[PDB]
């Protein structure tokens, strides 16, 4: 593997950047294409490009992408790349949108408060990881059910926006033993929310919309924090006062109640709800698509592991009990990372490699890795772009040091030194007891798709059940 000069331009200062971009959101292919075709070009995983949003909302464009197993890695090295205010990528949204804190995702473990507010995260979840299976199985037996009926009603159910209401439904609940729904949120709390993320990702978001529309209003200033505010509020008043026990380890730690407040609910608006409002759905499809014997092994394996090992009921040992449901759910974080761009900032000259060259990269250069392509890596997993159900199971659970949804092996948990997903265990956990709760009702069930730009626009048709 030769020492070779990263290939790639980021050509004139202004009109490259603006026009790469375009061609991100709108050239035939999508942004996958994006890559790919340069991946071709220049018959190289790893090179230079630009990347969205660019112009006003971004002062340098310039970046070095990654896009094999074996140079991504280095990303989650934090003891060489830096992750200051890069959460979203060559941007960060403006702090107005986040009570003027800059909150613990945007911040390097070498900042005092990246320790204390992880740490405040990691107390809500302990703190909580009592309701989860509880609450779980409350709101989802909520969810089946009312999807059931709007079935038989007309047909067809639609999975998105009812599963976003319950997914906030059974994080209130569990995180702070609250249903929102029964406050003025109302069953309008998916709506908030992306109302504000929208103003926040708006630059590298593609809402489907035409160019001549996404590129003056969307993609080239930043969007009226004041606009927002109103419905940040709504919000914020909400966790303010279901928050307490969480609210109270904050001042424990050093770290004021206002502060707190705004941290939590990013954390639980923004990076749990923003992550299964994607998750799930693909989870669900992905699923659905797999045809019957999975449906009908995986309905088998719950259940017997269900009566087995948790008495009649859901629990972490019958879980433990569950291989394929397991693998399942780690094939689905495989083949579909629900965040896909990971960035990380060169704090030293140091030296990467693909699968057939290396690199010098320089202090201060920006480093992005585009993990759909990374974690589909055929050096590494075999018919790559397959959802096999099993691929974790066995000797394939040699293979999850190389899932990395959370950013970061899978075999391996979050710490303040890292950048890796808090939440990370918690997902793992609620996204097998949906896929757990699902067949634990039916036997089996079929699924239409659709197109969104949030990935899977699932509809339900089909619902056998147990007895
Ligand atoms: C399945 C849903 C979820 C997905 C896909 C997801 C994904 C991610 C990713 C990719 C990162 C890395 C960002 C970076 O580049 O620096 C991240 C960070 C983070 N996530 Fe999640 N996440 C999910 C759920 C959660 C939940 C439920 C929590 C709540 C406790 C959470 C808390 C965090 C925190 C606190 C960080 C930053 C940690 C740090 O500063 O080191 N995530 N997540
Ligand atoms: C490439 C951006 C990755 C963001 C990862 C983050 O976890 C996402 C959070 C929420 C995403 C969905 C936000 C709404 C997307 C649809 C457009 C806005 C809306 O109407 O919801």
């Amino acid at each position: 593997k030769p020492l070779r000069e990263i290939p790639g331009s980021y050509g004139i200062p202004f009109f490259q950047p603006i026009k790469d971009r375009l061609e991100y959101f709108y050239g035939t292919g999508g942004r996958d294409e994006y890559f790919r075709s340069r991946m071709q070009k220049y018959q190289s995983t790893v090179f230079r490009a630009n990347m969205p949003p660019g112009p006003f909302v971004s002062s340098n464009p310039k970046v070095i992408v990654l896009l094999d197993a074996k140079s991504f890695p280095i990303l989650f090295d934090v003891s060489k790349v830096e992750k200051k205010d890069l959460f979203t990528g060559t941007y960060m949204p403006s702090t107005k949108l986040t009570g003027g804190y800059r909150v613990l995702s945007y911040l390097d473990p070498s900042e005092p408060r990246h320790a204390q507010l992880k740490n405040l995260l990691f107390f809500m979840l302990k703190n909580s990881s009592n309701r989860v299976i509880p609450q779980f199985e409350t709101t989802y037996t909520e969810l089946f059910e009312g999807l059931e009926a709007e079935l038989a009603k007309n047909g067809k159910a639609a999975f998105n926006d009812v599963g976003e209401q319950a997914a906030f439904r059974f994080l209130g609940r569990a995180y702070f033993n609250s249903n929102p729904e029964e406050t003025k949120l109302g069953t309008s709390a998916p709506t908030l929310i992306s109302s504000w993320v929208l103003f926040n990702l708006a630059p590298t978001l593609d809402l489907g919309l035409p160019w001549f529309l996404q590129e003056p209003l969307l993609h080239t200033f930043r969007l009226p924090a004041f606009l927002i505010k109103s419905t940040y509020n709504k919000l914020y008043d909400y966790f303010q006062s279901v928050a307490t026990p969480v609210m109270e380890q904050a001042e424990k730690l050093g770290v004021p109640k206002d502060e707190a407040v705004h941290n939590i609910l990013f954390a639980v608006c923004f990076n749990t709800f923003g992550g299964v409002k994607i998750l799930f759905p693909n989870t669900l499809k992905w699923i659905g698509l797999a045809g019957e014997n999975l449906h009908t092994q995986l309905a088998e394996e719950i259940r017997g592991a269900i009566k087995s090992y948790g008495d009649g009921n859901v629990t972490l040992e019958a879980i433990e009990q569950m291989p394929l449901t397991k693998s399942v759910v780690y094939e689905s974080l495989r083949i579909e990372p629900p965040v896909p761009p990971q960035y990380g900032k060169a704090k030293s000259n140091f030296t990467i490699e693909s699968h057939d060259a290396t690199f010098e990269v320089k202090k201060g250069e920006m480093l992005f890795g585009y993990q759909p392509f990374a974690t589909k890596d055929p050096k590494v997993f075999d018919r790559p772009e397959e959802y096999v159900p099993d691929r974790f199971v066995g000797d394939g659970e040699a293979l999850l040091k190389y899932v990395w949804w959370s950013n970061g092996p899978e075999t391996e948990s979050p710490t303040v030194e890292n950048k890796q997903c808090a939440g990370k265990d918690f997902v793992v956990l609620i996204t097998r007891l949906f896929v757990i709760e699902l067949f634990r009702r039916y036997d089996s069930f079929e699924i239409e798709l659709g197109e969104s730009p949030l990935g899977a626009a699932v509809t339900l048709t089909f619902l056998k059940r147990a007895s």
